[PDB]
Formats: C-alpha cells, structure tokens, sequence
C-alpha cells in the first residue's frame, strides 16, 4: 500500500507512507502516465478541520484545550458567515507548509525560513503596489536575498478577486517586429501587449522591465511603474571570455512568482506572491538558451569559435556550460544570492532524508527536480520519487482574462 | 483522450492510441510513480486474437478469409495443446512492433529496419552459442552496425526456458577488490562471480570481456568464451586532450541486450537478445561517469586542471562534456556507428510525428527519452509525452539465479 522507493546510486530503500494522505487526485491512471504534462457550498468545513488539525500536531498540541476551542470558532464562523479567517500564526504555518508541499521545488531545504507579510487588510491597486514594493525591497535586501511571501485578501463569494496580472513581479518586455519575431523575452509577449494596451510607453530594448498590472476587485487593472532602484539587476560577464560582457546580457536578482493561487485550509488566495533566489540553471539554461526564449546558444558558440556545422562537436553543450558559468560568476561578483544546480540538488537530497524522518516521505516531481543540464551528474537523477498533492498547496490558476 | 503539448513550438495533439493500452502501469490518481525503474487458456486466446488482428491490419487484410482462418487455427491449437506457434512473418512483425512499442527507446525512428533471426528450432546451449556469435557478427558488420534480434524458442509447458544469464552479450567483468572496492565495471559484480563459480578463470583488468552463461531447458548454465575477433572494441582518446588516451579507457561497439523477455500475442520468449548501436551519452555520461559505474569524472576534471573544490566552477559539467566528445571522436575515428544525443532526439521527434499520423499517438517515457546531459538543449525536453504499455512488448524478467 506504500510505494517502495529506491536510490540507485547507493542502494538504499525507503517507503513513502505520506503518499497515503494525497488529496487532489492527479492526472495519472493505471492505463497511462501523464507525469510529464506541465499543467495536469460547505465543503469548506472539511478542508478547515483538516488544516487546523495539521497546525496543532505541528506544535505538539493535538487534543488540547486551544485545539478544541479553535475547532469550534471556525465551525461557528462558517455557520454564520460562510467562510472563516485564519489566525496570524496559522497563515504563517500554512504558507510554509504549501512551500514544503510543492513537488516541483528543488529549494525546499529552506522551507522553514520564510518571511510572511500579512496583507489581508488591503484595498485598491495603490495599496497592493506598496505591499509589493515592501516585499521586493525586503526580499532583495541589497542582493542578500531572503525568501518572502505577501498574502493579499482571501477570495470570497459575491465579490471580485485580487490578482497580479504579471506572472512574476520582474519580467522583461517582448515586442514583435516588421516580421512577427520578438525583441526581448518571448515568454512575455502577451503581458507586454496588455501593458501597451493600457497606457505603458514601450521601450526599444531587449531587457525592458515591464510594469505591474495590479487588479483590485471588480475594477479594471491599473498600471504601475516599478522604482528602478528597487529592481536589482546583474549584468552578465564571463570570468575568462572577455567578449561575453559585450553581448549585453542581464538578468534580474529576484525570482518572485505572482500568478499562483495559495490554498490553505479551504481558503483561496489568488494574489500571494512569493520569492526566493535563483538556481543558476533557471537563468543560464532555460531563460537564455531555450529556443523559445532568448535563444542565445548559437550566438555564444559563434563567439567561442565552435564548430556549429555538426551536432557531434557538442557545441551546444559547450556553449551552455559557459553561459551557466557566466551566470554564477556574474551573480557572485555582484554579491547576489544564487545557487548552482549541484549545490541545490545535494541540498534537496538532504531535504528528502529530513522529510523521511519527519513525515514519512516527500512529494517530488522527478522531471522538475532533475536540473535541465547535467541531469545524471546530480544525485537526484538516481533517486526514485513519488509525486502527489498535499494541502496546503500552491496551485496554478487561469489568467484573469 | 490526453491532450499533449510541445512547448518549444506550441503544437497540440491528442494521444488516442493510449486508450488501447491493455496491461496496467504503476500510477494512480493519488500518486505518480513514473520515475520508478521497475514499474488460463482464455486469456492466452484473447491476447493472441489481438495480435492476429494487429498482424492482418498491417498487411491490409483485416476481416478477410485468411484472417478468420488464422483466428480459428489459433483457437484450435490452444484447445489441443494449450499454446500455439507463430508463422515466420508474424514473428517478424511481432518483433518490430515490440521495438516500436518500447517507451524508453529513443532510437525507434529505425523500428522498421530490424533483422529478425528465427532460432526457434534451437536445441541446446551449444547451438544457442552459434546463433549468438552469428548475431554478433552480423550486427557488428565491421563497425557499420545493423539492428538485429535473434528469437530462441518460446516458453512452453513441459520444458524449462532458454535463458541468457548475462544482461548483455558484451559486458566487462567487475572484480571485488582487496579493500572491498571494484576493479572493472561495478554493474557486473554479480554476473562476474557467477562466471567464476561456473569455471571461468578471471582476468584482473578493468575491461575484461565476460563469458556467456547460457541455459538450455532444464539444464544448468554452460560457459562459453566469446572469440576475441568477434567483439569489436574502441580505445577512447580525445581529439585535443592527448593525456586522455593514457587513461586506458575502452568501450565495445555493440549494445546487445540479452536479459529481456519478448512477448508476442500471449507467447513469451525469455531469450531473444537484440542489438542496435550506441547513443554516445550511454557510454560517456552513464557508463563512465555514474558514481556507481567507472566513476572517472573527478579524475578527468583534475587532469583538465579544473577547480574541483567548488561546485560553482561547474567542473563536473565541463569534464562530462569532454568525456562525451572523446566517445564520439573515438567511435568516429574507429569507423564504428554511434549517434549523439542531439541527432538522436531530433530523429525521435520525427518518430513521434510519424507515429501520430500512423496510430494516433506514441508511448514514451519522458524521463528515459530526455538524455542525462544537456536535457533542455534537446527538443524532447519541451515535448509532453504519454507513457503506457502496448503489446507486443519487451518486458523485464527476474534473473535466473
Ligand atoms: C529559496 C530558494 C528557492 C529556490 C532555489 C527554488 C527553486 C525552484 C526551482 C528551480 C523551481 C522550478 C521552476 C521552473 O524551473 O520552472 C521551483 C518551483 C517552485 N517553487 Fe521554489 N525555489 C526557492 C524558493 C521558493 C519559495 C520561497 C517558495 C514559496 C514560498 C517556492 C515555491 C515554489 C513553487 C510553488 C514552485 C512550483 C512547484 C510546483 O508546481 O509544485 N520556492 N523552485
Ligand atoms: C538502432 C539504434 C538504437 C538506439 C540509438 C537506441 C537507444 C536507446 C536508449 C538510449 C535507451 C535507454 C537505455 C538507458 O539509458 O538505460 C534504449 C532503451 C531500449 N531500447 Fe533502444 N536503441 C536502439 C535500438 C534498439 C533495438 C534494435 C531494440 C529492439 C529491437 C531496442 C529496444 C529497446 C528497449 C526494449 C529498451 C528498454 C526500453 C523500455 O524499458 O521501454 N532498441 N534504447
Ligand atoms: C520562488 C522561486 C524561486 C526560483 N528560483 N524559481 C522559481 C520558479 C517558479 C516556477 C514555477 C512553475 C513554473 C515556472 C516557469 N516555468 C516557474 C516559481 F513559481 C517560484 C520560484
Ligand atoms: C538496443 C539498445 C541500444 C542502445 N544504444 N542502448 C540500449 C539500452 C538498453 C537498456 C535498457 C534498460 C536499462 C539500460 C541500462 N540503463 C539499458 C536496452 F535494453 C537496449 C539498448
Ligand atoms: C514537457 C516537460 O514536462 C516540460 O518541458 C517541463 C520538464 N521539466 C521542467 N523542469 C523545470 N524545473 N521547469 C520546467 O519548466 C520544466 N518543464
Ligand atoms: C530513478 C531514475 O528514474 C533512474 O535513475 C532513471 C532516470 N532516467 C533514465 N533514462 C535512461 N535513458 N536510462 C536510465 O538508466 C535512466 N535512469
Ligand atoms: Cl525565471
Ligand atoms: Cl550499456
Ligand atoms: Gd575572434
Ligand atoms: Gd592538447
Ligand atoms: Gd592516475
Ligand atoms: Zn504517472
């Protein structure tokens, strides 16, 4: 009943007993595995009882007076109002658990160290903007990055929703040409057009920081320029390839995802931006080298005088490694927190072992934990993993249009 | 019907073939186990009926006289004997389909070009040896490798199985050492001990080719030395790192897997070794760099004068790329067929497109199709896939000891 899980580097065997608690049924059946797919009224009370029960076991307080009392108050609150409010500490505990439950996050060794900014008393896009700005400056911290999440008000029936329209707080512009093709980041062509179609004055640049389209309930979104001194960026140079700097590449310091939905105890927060720090392969391999992103691989290989005429020279692999070297070196020189994929996966192995003792397993998504370069050189490659949904959780959600 | 997206391009397709998946995999709606390495006449009849229907579809004769006649003939033979026998052309079609259906094979663009040797009249382990040597000779073809399978007699009531105890026809010994380390290939410690127990006089190099342990029905395994001239090998050198040759590394030309079970229409062939040609990352990344295989990564990085004291220099990634370069250059120099992971994954994308037109889908195991270095530099990384089990099929089976 409990999956046997083997590590093939060492020979060790464990059992994921935690998988027996999974809630939101995933996309797979005995007939066919869909693990590789990117995107797979008083029921509220059931998810609240369960989450409150999680909270008190976490503090060695199950079956104690305050546990009993908190069970009644949510029951009463839902009876009268239909929803309920989370206590401050519960929201902190829920936010950390949702991070701890994220199967595709390799950074979860850090799950206990998270700063939670309670923004549930917010109203209008001007208040949101200041909350976001406090987050960015606290999280950036002059390059000594600190994980943070800002929780805006929980969705309620019969009223609109708080939503940040950008997928991240810092994203670069994507503009077309006299030929369809894109200047800048092609991942952000849609939101770049929704920003121009809302007043913004588009630049002419490859690396123009987009403006925040912030949406207060039942009102049209409102643009906001970000303070340039708040958006910390790292110009990219290579330790030994002097021409690399002249390619003019940059990335931003803070990875801050602003389009996911935080779900705690049956409550839903469609605006709950969280941020950590980058793993270098996210920048160097995916954002810069993906054929549908900045797609720079051949340009670097030409500069390195590599033989791009046959794939068996492994010129793609050689250029990719040096791009990743330049990311790590640039961020370190600028004193901005960054982690390489070897360090990160080794810490995730430690996380798996910790979570085995603490909870009897850990939901992990193999295809996302294994880095996009040098996969079998990291320990997670050789580790079998079980993927399943626990709550609280971060969820994907439709765009607000 | 699962919707499947390619993220590099935007293409969208539905896998209608997956609904035909008969035998069941390890995943459920609760939990995905896709990353696990290892996931009555009436039922024999209903598998055979499905294979016969496949065969007569492929020759454009479904529902024809010959088709119904073959169905009745098979039912009659299962009634009289508890089994049935494949016609030669059914066996050929069956072996090709099994390759076509193999979810973890990136080489399936080639599935129609397969030489099938019918050894179903094989009588002893000695004859079995002669068929195997002829296989190795034909498939190696002096370095211009050809894909081939040899099919030994099917499992049948009243007799034991033919088995090849070796996991591949060509494998290097692994000797447990004085201090408890391993000399040679650690993956082969078990089979190396079995060979010695059965009368083999061991060597003590790191690249000693193992004998074959061949089992005839109801017989102990019998040892056979492969003739030196039949095992083509490739000394490994690097095009620009001249000290690399002094590592003394070698690999063999022919990947010939010999411990899998071939299942066709309910019949099982526990001995049916098959062979193709190597993709360079199997040798360079996995066989040479895996910590639990030859584990040469750190020795190579040190020789390259890389900084091995910090992970962020990416010494592992740089050393691995050069090991793969060495493999490709060495095999091309020796004029032995080999494919790099970029060419192989590009041909697999064409296979997926062929198969979507032909059958409405294609079973594929993303975590095995994506190469173990430079994953997102290949197009298969950005392609969603559906994993399921079709028959005819190659299956894992337990070791005979
Ligand atoms: C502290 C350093 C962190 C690192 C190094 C890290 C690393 C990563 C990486 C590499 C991914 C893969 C995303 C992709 O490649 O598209 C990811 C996903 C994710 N991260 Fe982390 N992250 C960090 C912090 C955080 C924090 C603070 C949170 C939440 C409070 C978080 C929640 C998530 C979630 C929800 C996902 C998507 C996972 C899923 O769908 O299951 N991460 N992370
Ligand atoms: C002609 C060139 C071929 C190439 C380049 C190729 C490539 C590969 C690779 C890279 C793997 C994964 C092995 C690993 O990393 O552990 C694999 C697995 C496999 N291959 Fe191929 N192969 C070829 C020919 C063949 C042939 C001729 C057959 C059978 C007729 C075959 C059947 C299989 C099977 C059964 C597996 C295990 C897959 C599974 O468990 O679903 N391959 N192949
Ligand atoms: C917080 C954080 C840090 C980091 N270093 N990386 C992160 C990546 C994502 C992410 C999750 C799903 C999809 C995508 C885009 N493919 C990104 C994310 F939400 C948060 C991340
Ligand atoms: C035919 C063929 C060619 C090749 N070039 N490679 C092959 C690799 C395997 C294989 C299957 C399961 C596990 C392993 C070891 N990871 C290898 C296999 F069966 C056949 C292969
Ligand atoms: C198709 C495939 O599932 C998709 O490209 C996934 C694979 N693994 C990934 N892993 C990470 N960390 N991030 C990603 O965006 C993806 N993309
Ligand atoms: C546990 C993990 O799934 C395992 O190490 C797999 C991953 N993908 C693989 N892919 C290929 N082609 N070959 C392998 O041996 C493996 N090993
Ligand atoms: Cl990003
Ligand atoms: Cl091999
Ligand atoms: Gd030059
Ligand atoms: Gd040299
Ligand atoms: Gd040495
Ligand atoms: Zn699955």
């Amino acid at each position: 009943k409990f999956p046997r899980v083997k590590n093939w580097e060492v020979g060790s065997i464990t059992y994921d007993t935690l998988s027996a608690q999974a809630q939101q049924d995933g996309p797979c059946t005995p007939r066919r595995c869909l693990g590789s797919l990117v995107f797979p009224p008083e029921q509220l009370l059931s998810q609240a009882r369960d989450f409150i029960n999680q909270y008190y076991s976490s503090i060695k307080r199950s079956g104690s007076q305050a546990h009993e009392q908190r069970l009644q108050e949510v029951e009463a609150e839902v009876a009268a109002t239909g929803t309920y409010q989370l206590r401050e500490s519960e929201l902190v505990f829920g936010a950390k658990q949702a991070w701890r439950n994220a199967p595709r996050c390799v950074g979860r060794i850090q799950w206990g160290k998270l700063q939670v900014f309670d923004a549930r008393d917010c109203r209008s896009a001007q208040e949101m903007f200041t909350y976001i700005c406090n987050h960015i400056k606290y999280a950036t911290n002059r390059g000594n990055l600190r994980s943070a999440i800002t929780v805006f008000p929980q969705r309620c029936p019969g009223r609109g929703d708080f939503r940040i329209w950008n997928s991240q707080l810092v994203r670069y512009a994507g503009y077309r040409q006299q030929d369809g093709s894109v200047r800048g980041d092609p991942a952000n062509v849609e939101i770049t057009e929704l920003c121009i179609q809302h007043g913004w004055t588009p630049g002419n640049g490859r690396f123009d920081v987009l403006p925040l389209l912030l949406q207060a309930p039942d009102e049209p979104p409102e643009l906001f320029l970000l303070p340039p001194e708040l958006v910390l960026e790292v110009p990219l140079e290579h330790p030994t390839l002097e021409w690399f700097a002249a390619l003019g590449l940059r990335w931003y310091a803070l990875p801050a995802v602003s389009n996911m939905l935080l779900e705690i105890g049956g409550l839903e927060f469609p605006a709950a931006p969280f941020s950590g720090w980058y793993m270098s392969t996210e920048i160097g391999t995916r954002n810069l080298c993906d054929p549908h992103r900045y797609n720079i691989l051949e340009d670097v290989a030409v500069c390195m005088d590599l033989d791009t005429r046959t794939t068996s020279s492994l010129w793609k692999d050689k250029a990719a490694v040096e791009i990743n070297v330049a990311v790590l070196h640039s961020y370190q020189l600028a004193k901005v927190t960054i982690v390489d994929h070897h360090a990160a996966t080794a810490s995730f192995m430690k996380h798996l072992e910790n979570e085995q003792k603490a909870r009897g397993g850990c939901p992990a998504d193999w295809a996302w934990i294994v880095p996009p370069i040098s996969g079998s050189l990291t320990p997670v490659f050789h580790q079998e993993m079980v993927n399943y949904f626990l709550s609280p959780a971060f969820r994907y959600q439709p765009d607000p249009w």
